[PDB]
């Protein structure tokens, strides 16, 4: 059972955990509350089988996506802020984090990804995937490489299997059809063949995860990855001259990235209800709260409208939220779990060279998104 008279933060690890403890201490310092910041591993899938028990944190940090299937198991605390509070943050933030005409969560930063290039080695940076191939050729000469970022998560891949007009689900009007999914149309299976054929001619290679993409990039051994606001921080450290810039079109469209939005959910279980909401409303989500995070690592574009006018004259936050106009935000449905989940082995696949391109696609959308979404409904 989880402890009255205290706080539990679930976080990724990639976030700024540290400057939430900050804020962390400033709230025991006013109220007598320890709050213990925590960040384990795949907290996404531990939180929804530990709070079903037993019970895990008092408050979850996570993209809004996963947050409706969250709500639908009734994880989830619902709040009320009043319509004071809610005009503090912008309403297209509210927006996403709002499910069956409901909020069930505080939303804390708005993120997308975005073209991070070394500009001391790569000064005119491409303007297309497409010219990415004999850029690589140039620099393997030098010895080094063009392009590397995480292929074992489907978010960072999104962006070109998009931008032919790859989706998720079919949107009507302020709706999804799980039925329509687009994972197999041209444009997906364009984005992805390319994306296989960087892999096919040496140019990028499969195995390649968020942490060997990360220290390629700021030992200063490859030109360009692509991450979000959180991996700044490490870059400043670094001393790796860099800029941040659009993503690179296909076919002269635009990659779309799936926009996510950082939001804090309190848990259903959690008896200390009223402090998570005293602590979320009057002490994170302030322009002292939002410092002490964005400090330790990069929010990106924060929900907070005063905090976010002084971030907006950041030019690397313009550039992503350019990559967001241009992408399209996350649906928070509940089969977005599976979506992921089935989405990862498919890229995975193809790219290892287990399937062909058309077949991992075909499989994904006949047979593998219904598998996974019975799989969960069901126990495993
Ligand atoms: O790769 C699938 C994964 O994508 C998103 O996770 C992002 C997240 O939005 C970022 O805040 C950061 O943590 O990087 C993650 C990529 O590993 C979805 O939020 C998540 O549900 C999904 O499984």
């Amino acid at each position: 059972k989880i402890e009255e008279g205290k706080l539990v933060i679930w976080i990724n690890g990639d976030k700024g955990y540290n400057g939430l403890a900050e804020v962390g201490k400033k709230f025991e310092k006013d109220t007598g509350i320890k709050v213990t910041v925590e960040h384990p591993d795949k907290l996404e899938e531990k939180f929804p089988q530990v709070a079903a028990t037993g019970d895990g944190p008092d408050i979850i940090f996570w993209a809004h996506d996963r947050f409706g299937g969250y709500a639908q198991s009734g994880l989830l605390a619902e709040i009320t802020p009043d319509k004071a509070f809610q005009d503090k943050l912008y309403p297209f933030t509210w927006d996403a984090v709002r499910y069956n005409g409901k909020l069930i969560a505080y939303p804390i930063a708005v993120e997308a990804l975005s073209l991070i290039y070394n500009k001391d080695l790569l000064p005119n940076p491409p303007k297309t995937w497409e010219e990415i191939p004999a850029l690589d050729k140039e620099l393997k000469a030098k010895g080094k490489s063009a392009l590397m970022f995480n292929l074992q998560e489907p978010y960072f891949t999104w962006p070109l299997i998009a931008a032919d007009g790859g989706y998720a689900f079919k949107y009507e009007n302020g709706k999804y059809d799980i039925k329509d999914v687009g994972v197999d149309n041209a444009g997906a299976k364009a984005g992805l063949t390319f994306l296989v054929d960087l892999i096919k001619n040496k140019h990028m290679n499969a195995d390649t995860d968020y942490s060997i993409a990360e220290a390629a990039f700021n030992k200063g051994e490859t030109a360009m990855t692509i991450n979000g606001p959180w991996a700044w921080s490490n870059i400043d450290t670094s001393k790796v001259n860099y800029g941040v810039t659009v993503l690179p079109t296909f076919k002269g469209q635009p990659s779309k990235p799936f926009v996510g939005v950082l939001s804090a959910g309190i848990n259903a279980a959690s008896p200390n209800k009223e402090l998570a909401k005293e602590f979320l409303e009057n002490y994170l989500l302030t322009d002292e709260g939002l410092e002490a995070v964005n400090k330790d690592k990069p929010l990106g574009a924060v929900a907070l409208k005063s905090y976010e006018e002084e971030l907006a004259k950041d030019p690397r936050i313009a550039a992503t939220m350019e990559n967001a106009q241009k992408g399209e935000i996350m649906p928070n449905i509940p089969q977005m779990s599976a979506f992921w989940y089935a989405v990862r082995t498919a890229v995975i696949n193809a790219a290892s060279g287990r399937q062909t391109v058309d077949e991992a696609l075909k499989d994904l959308k006949e047979k593998r998104i219904t598998n996974t979404e019975a799989a969960i409904d069901t126990g495993k």
